[PDB]
């Protein structure tokens, strides 16, 4: 009864959420910058806020070769990055342990500098920072293995306490370790600039707060890949998320079997032929039943956003990965309102039973005019017989 309702809901909410993810740009987007003989990159990072929503950090980036040698200017593509932050239980100093996995994708189905990345390469990181006049240094060390896009670093704040959250420095503190697939080796700018290296420059805008400006030199010093950085931060709020340390350090590396099974149920609403992959046709069917009407091109681009193997379809594991990440890094209010907007057909700020029934039956759920009410009940905080925004928020967690 309650069970069925709760279950029928998760499936819908998850499907809507999947469309939200597929309509978003969460990767690192790289483009050639012929005028500078380099590349540009653009992306955003989500920083979960302790007991709250999410902090956005909008990154603009340029990389320029230090040397005169030829480099590879890529076609447009992306890097997909997975990071984990941890603490060294024996470390007394303010520190961060970082693991990253970085892979290039985005282009559907080898430079001299790449030979320097065939095995495990030692890394040294040095940063000097100044944020609102609060100065600091970080040293880090570790190793990278481009064969797997793997890197592991440990950083120490050598000046005492870091005056900003460690997660805000992850992107600043070696994309040369990215795994490029065989068909995309001609688009690896980073390794092509080695050993002489490149300059990596960023402006990072933390929404509703200040911005970082960074300049780094990434180059070999003997056998070690070194990342030397300068960071300047201005316009930060003294009691904002950054200077006020209001950001979460790490997420459970967890995700229960029950959450995974919920993802699988949602997957199966898109994979209508049961073949274990989602096609543009399947994707378009679901979107249209939700009242959208994307073109073929939009459908291919939505799939391409999460298509790890470049086959043109969202395979079962690609979808699982995408959902896991959508649940770990929180949504903006604008994104939750878009999702709400799918159900709220008249746009009055209230999901009626008639609206919900419309959405469900459109998605091809066989539900009773009683199961429909049963669903509203579960979500209805204030007992008005409808679902408002704050109530939707709850229904989506
Ligand atoms: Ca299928
Ligand atoms: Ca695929
Ligand atoms: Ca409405
Ligand atoms: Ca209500
Ligand atoms: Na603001």
């Amino acid at each position: 009864m309650v069970d069925s309702s709760r279950r029928k809901w998760n499936k819908t909410g998850h499907a809507v959420r999947a469309i939200g993810r597929l309509s978003s740009l969460e990767n690192v987007y790289i483009k050639a910058d012929k005028q500078k003989n380099g590349i540009k990159a653009n992306y955003h990072i989500r920083h979960n806020i302790e007991d709250g929503g999410v902090q956005l950090a909008y990154h603009y980036q340029q990389n320029t070769p230090i040397g005169d040698g030829p480099v590879l200017l890529p076609d447009n593509h992306y890097l997909s990055v997975q990071s984990k932050l941890s603490k060294d239980p024996n470390e007394k100093r303010d520190h961060m342990v970082l693991l990253e996995f970085v892979t290039a994708a985005g282009i559907t189905l080898v430079s001299k500098g790449e030979e320097l990345f065939t095995g495990v390469v030692p890394i040294l990181v040095e940063l000097d920072g100044d944020v609102n006049g609060h100065k600091f240094s970080v040293s880090g060390e570790g190793e990278g293995d481009a064969t797997y896009g793997k890197l592991t670093l440990k950083f120490i704040c050598t000046t005492g306490k870091l005056p900003v959250p460690w997660p805000t420095l992850v992107t600043t503190l070696v994309q040369c370790f990215s795994r490029y697939p065989d068909h995309m080796k001609q688009h690896d700018f980073f390794k092509s600039a080695m050993p002489e290296g490149y300059i990596q420059e960023r402006t990072i805008f933390f929404k509703d707060d200040g911005n970082y400006k960074t300049r780094a030199e990434v180059k070999f010093e003997g056998d070690t890949l070194v990342n030397r950085i300068e960071l300047k931060g201005i316009d930060f709020k003294e009691d904002g998320n950054i200077l006020g340390h209001k950001l979460e350090y790490n997420l459970p590396d967890q995700l229960t079997e029950e959450q995974i099974a919920e993802f699988k149920e949602a997957f199966s609403l898109f994979d209508k032929d049961g073949d274990g992959t989602i096609t543009t046709k399947e994707l378009g069917t679901v979107m249209r039943s939700l009242g959208q009407n994307p073109t073929e091109a939009e459908l291919q681009d939505m799939i391409n956003e999460v298509d790890a193997d470049g086959d043109g379809t969202i395979d079962f594991p690609e979808f699982l990965t995408m959902m896991a990440r959508k649940m770990k890094y929180r949504d903006t209010e604008e994104e939750i309102r878009e999702a709400f907007g799918v159900f709220d057909k008249d746009g009055n700020g209230y999901i009626s039973a008639a609206e919900l029934r419309h959405v469900m039956t459109n998605l091809g759920e066989k539900l009773t005019d009683e199961e429909v009410d049963e669903m509203i009940r579960e979500a209805d905080i204030d007992g008005d017989g409808q679902v408002n925004y704050e109530e939707f928020v709850q229904m989506m967690t």
